[PDB]
């Protein structure tokens, strides 16, 4: 077994569901931006989901990223963006304006206010549905919250749950994307060039996924998945001290799981 600097941390066969690595596997935790897994699962499993339907960016998602010094995808106020775009404005640089957009895009309710709340609403229904007992949600982006946790298995789980999607396997494995949007006057515009902020699709040989995390009380946090020799490890690591680190924990704990 493997020692790593992560205070939580598990990972599982993604296919057997069978437990490889365990370190306060079930003690609750802050998410920091790894909530935003749920956000996109919640997303494509809308009944009304439409990848090619536009968003119109508001000044609030802009002013909030702003307001809470938080990781965003650039998102233009004014521009049209896809939910496609935003699912991978989301997912690779850790888009909180992103997050917002879906909220408000996915969430029911006649204000962004009330539709914020609805989205929630539906992660933690989402968090019910799979059977989880150490999560809840009170953000779309992990953003502060005391009522904003989950545990290292937990985490796992949602994210094996996304990844039977294979838009979202299709996203959290892809290193680089750049979004053309359409502007406030119609024209296409090429943003700046997104990149996965998981190291390990580069790093680690098979990687596949998942999604970063960091926060001022999850301090770094990673959910990884690769594929080797016909098998898929997945999990998760919580507060790691660095990117360096969570990266190397994510590589020691799923080498061990491979060798196992």
């Amino acid at each position: 077994k493997p020692t790593i600097a992560a205070v939580g941390g598990y990972a599982m066969n993604n296919g057997t569901g069978t437990t490889l690595y365990t370190k306060a596997a079930d003690t609750r935790r802050s998410t920091g931006s790894t909530t935003k897994i749920m956000t996109a699962k919640v997303v494509l499993a809308q009944s009304n989901l439409n990848l090619d339907a536009k968003v119109t960016i508001q000044k609030a998602y802009s002013d909030y990223v702003v307001a809470n010094n938080a990781s965003q995808a650039h998102l233009i106020v004014g521009d049209k963006v896809t939910v496609r775009q935003l699912l991978y404005g989301l997912m690779l640089p850790a888009g909180c304006d992103a997050a917002y957009a879906l909220a408000d895009k996915y969430g029911s309710g006649s204000t962004r206010a009330a539709r914020v709340k609805s989205f929630i609403g539906k992660m933690n229904t989402a968090a019910t549905n799979l059977g989880l007992h150490n999560t809840h949600f009170d953000s779309f982006d992990g953003i502060g919250n005391g009522a904003n946790y989950s545990t290292p298995r937990d985490l796992t789980k949602i994210a094996s749950s996304a990844m039977k999607n294979s838009t979202f396997r299709t996203v959290v494995k892809t290193k680089a994307y750049t979004a053309k949007t359409v502007t406030k006057t119609g024209s296409i515009r090429t943003m700046d060039t997104w990149k996965n902020t998981n190291g390990l699709l580069s790093s680690y040989s098979g990687a596949i996924g998942v999604k970063t995390g960091s926060g001022p009380e999850a301090k770094y946090c990673l959910v990884f998945a690769a594929t080797r020799g016909g098998k898929t490890v997945i999990g998760t690591v919580l507060a790691s001290t660095s990117i360096p680190a969570r990266e190397s924990d994510a590589t020691k704990i799923m080498n061990y799981g491979f060798a196992l």
